[PDB]
């Protein structure tokens, strides 16, 4: 489709059945959530659609700059905006639905779903980089690069996801995911540089299958395992998902070099989004 939408409120409260929060396996419309909202199933024009409903005039300016953004961001490996509503009560987003929803709950099997073979895990990883690339090319950081913000369409194409604190350098309001945060994003810096150690630990999450921190967990976050294989505590044969059958030792050991190079602690020693891009491809390469 060749246009952005304009859809009124009542429209999209009809199609998610009154925004009903009960999850899709019990019969509601919520898909996720989170600070930015509530995202909900709904179906427009004989589509399915993903409606994020925003939770004053501070909320309509973050509204107007998401537009503004999706607008600027098309590429293959972003989520597509179809269209928007602020006539209504609530300010909403109106998204292609992304029907093999997110990296984190695929790799956690949410709701019955097999585990993710290695050949589409190496996939996604290479998706989600050429995403990533897209954005920095146009001087955009991401600034909550995680697994929750990686979706998957009906080929498991990877598509970054919520852009609400993308920025086209320090800043007093630190946002973002802290299990993914680099040490000088943690410190109020705003650059790419960040994404790619955010990055770095989404590639952790898909080699193990582990969550990027995890209370019940040693280490509580997946980064710290990055020291216990470099002074030999364990190997990242021990950290491999067991619940993978086509994992092979060679092309594992060189996405732990990938992510090991961007969790770099020194911003300048990371490698930039275009050498991660060229490494997963040596990865995959005949
Ligand atoms: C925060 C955000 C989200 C979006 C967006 N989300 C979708 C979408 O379709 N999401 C999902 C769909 N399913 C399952 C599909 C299978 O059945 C259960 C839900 N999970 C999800 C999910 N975990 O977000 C499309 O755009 C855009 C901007 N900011």
């Amino acid at each position: 489709d060749t246009r952005f939408h304009s859809f009124s409120f009542y429209e999209l409260k009809n199609v998610t059945n009154n925004f009903d929060e009960r999850p899709i396996s019990v019969g509601g419309n919520k898909m996720g959530e989170g600070g930015f909202g509530v995202v909900y199933k709904g179906y427009v024009n004989n589509t399915t659609v993903a409606v994020k409903k925003l939770a004053t005039e501070e909320l309509k300016q973050q509204f107007d700059q998401e537009i503004k953004v999706m607008a600027k961001c098309q590429h293959e490996n972003l989520v597509e905006l179809l269209g928007f509503s602020s006539d209504g009560d609530d300010l909403c987003l109106v998204y292609v639905y992304m029907p093999n929803g997110s990296l984190l709950d695929r790799l956690s099997c949410l709701d019955g779903t097999p585990p993710l073979s290695w050949h589409m895990r190496c996939k996604i990883a290479q998706g989600a980089a050429n995403g990533i690339n897209f954005l920095h090319e146009n001087h955009h950081i991401h600034r909550d690069i995680k697994s929750a913000n990686i979706l998957l369409d009906e080929a498991f194409t990877a598509k970054i996801s919520d852009f609400g604190l993308a920025r086209a350098v320090m800043t007093s309001r630190i946002v973002g995911t802290t299990a993914y945060m680099a040490p000088e994003a943690l410190r109020g810096e705003i650059t790419p540089k960040s994404d790619i150690y955010s990055f770095g630990v989404v590639l952790l999450e898909i080699i193990t299958g582990l969550p990027a921190v995890d209370e019940h967990r040693e280490p509580q976050l997946l980064l710290d395992i990055k020291e216990e294989i470099e002074d030999e505590e364990k190997t990242i044969e021990d950290y491999i998902d067991k619940k993978m059958n086509d994992a092979d030792s060679t092309s594992v050991e060189a996405m732990y070099s990938v992510a090991s190079q961007c969790l770099h602690e020194k911003k300048n020693k990371r490698p930039d989004i275009k050498k991660v891009q060229q490494l997963l491809q040596e990865m995959t390469a005949s």
